[PDB]
């Protein structure tokens, strides 16, 4: 990251909802970032579902995901969310956020190759301990909002240590809004409601391409009640609207 500046006026959107969280927003052409909370911007949290971004790239890189047209077939046995109980494309599995699909990808990648690529990607604390199929869900892997926007900028620029084609495949799978001169790539996450005195984390990360500008963003918040989950999009959306992005 280049320069980061704390803008405490963004806290207004947080205190209104009694949310403890951070937003990091970087405008590409100026190589500068802003945040409501410098300290929390660098604090590391479980990636949860945002890990589908590196996991998908690594699956393609290692050949575990054969190509972008691979279909992940449902074996017909119960899955934890009904929206996952179906065959899914790579983009579908990311968009509906089908954990079991990505757990099996991780198992087939294996510990050695997973470690190799998180080191290549400078992904968080790069600690994969806790089980190959769950280190990013309940294990020891942690990543900060600053690190997310660094990783996403590299993906946007096709500068990750992976093939350009594999980065491009995952990028189209991350498109969540498309208009003639407005394009959003993003991914949500939710680690859970945590435990007593130890809240879970909710994420929204991505980037916005508007005209010839691009804005990288990462949001996280403490969460111990699922009813608060939509704030992971509404707080950053209000901030980006106040900046004229949205
Ligand atoms: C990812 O964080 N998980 C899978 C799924 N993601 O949906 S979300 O991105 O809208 O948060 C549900 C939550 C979470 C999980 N239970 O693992
Ligand atoms: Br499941
Ligand atoms: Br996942
Ligand atoms: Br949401
Ligand atoms: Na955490």
């Amino acid at each position: 990251m280049g320069s980061i500046t704390e803008n405490t006026s963004w806290n207004k959107e947080f205190s209104a909802e009694a949310v403890n969280g951070v937003f990091v927003l970087c405008k590409s052409s100026s190589k500068s970032c802003a945040t409501n909370d410098l300290a929390r911007a660098s604090k590391e949290y479980l990636p949860a579902s945002t890990f589908k971004i590196p996991n998908a790239i690594i699956g393609l890189e290692t050949g575990v995901i054969k190509n972008e047209h691979q279909v992940f077939k449902w074996d017909g046995k119960p899955r934890a969310m009904k929206q996952w109980e179906r065959d899914l494309t790579l983009r579908g599995a990311i968009q509906v956020s089908a954990v079991p699909v990505f757990q099996q990808i991780a198992r087939e990648v294996g510990e050695v190759r997973m470690q190799k690529y998180l080191k290549k990607f400078s992904y968080g604390n790069q600690n994969i301990s806790g089980g190959i199929d769950k280190f990013w869900l309940e294990g020891q892997l942690r990543i900060s909002a600053v690190n997310q926007v660094e990783f996403l900028e590299s993906l946007y620029l096709n500068k990750l240590s992976a093939s350009k084609e594999n980065q491009l495949i995952v990028k189209e799978a991350l498109v969540t809004e498309a208009a003639p001169e407005y394009l959003v790539h993003s991914k949500t996450g939710f680690s859970g409601v945590g435990t007593e005195s130890n809240p879970g984390v909710a994420w929204w990360v991505g980037w916005v391409e508007k005209e010839t500008e691009v804005y990288f963003f990462a949001f996280n918040m403490d969460i111990d009640n699922e009813s608060k989950l939509p704030l992971r999009k509404s707080i950053p959306t209000k901030i980006m609207e106040s900046e004229g992005i949205i």
